[PDB]
This record gives structure tokens, sequence and C-alpha cells, in this order.
């Protein structure tokens, strides 16, 4: 299951419970095209992946997590380990999308 994150505490919180492990966060809004068209194909991800994290942000139910996340397009994929962000694009690319988890998982 992909978990929303409503807050800021609840991003770090999932951050932490990650340990070790690729964290992938989808920053979306439900009103954006591209967002609705690959959020099936996002969902279907830990079937893939299984020791992969995956986050979503309505970024219209938590503006501030949005800003503080610099997401300027949407879908946004942010990569993230340990806690910290290392990789980030945005669009709805599957083949992106597959190929930078496997770089980083």
């Amino acid at each position: 299951s992909v978990k929303l994150i409503e807050s800021k505490e609840a991003f770090q919180e999932a951050l932490a419970a990650a340990g070790d492990k690729l964290v992938v966060v989808d920053f979306s809004a439900t009103w954006c095209g591209p967002c609705k068209m690959i959020k099936p194909f996002f969902h279907s991800l830990c079937d893939k992946y299984s020791n992969v994290v995956l986050l979503e942000v309505d970024v219209d139910d938590c503006q501030d997590v949005a800003a503080d996340c610099e997401v300027k397009c949407m879908p946004t994929f942010q990569f993230y380990k340990k806690g910290q962000k290392v990789g980030e694009f945005s669009g709805a690319n599957k083949e992106k999308l597959e190929a930078t988890i496997t770089e980083f998982a």
C-alpha cells in the first residue's frame, strides 16, 4: 500500500520507519492529468520492487509539505535514502521511474 503523507511530522516518521530502504515519494494532485495517469502504475510498483517504500503527497491536502520539498511539476517523484533526498524527476514516465528506482534501490 502506498502511504499517504499529510504532514511534515508524518513525512519524517515515514523516513525514519524506512530505515535503509529507498523511499520514493509521488507528489501529485487529483486534478492533474499525468498524475491520474501514472497513479495505477505507481501503486503497482510494490509488486516489482519489494524493498522500496512508496509514499504519496497530495499537494492540495498538504501545501506546507509541498512548499518545503520544492515541487513545481506534477507528478514529481523524489527519492530519499536515510532521510535525505538523493534524486528527483517529474513527469508521468514509467520507464524513467523504473530505471531511477533501480539506480538507487
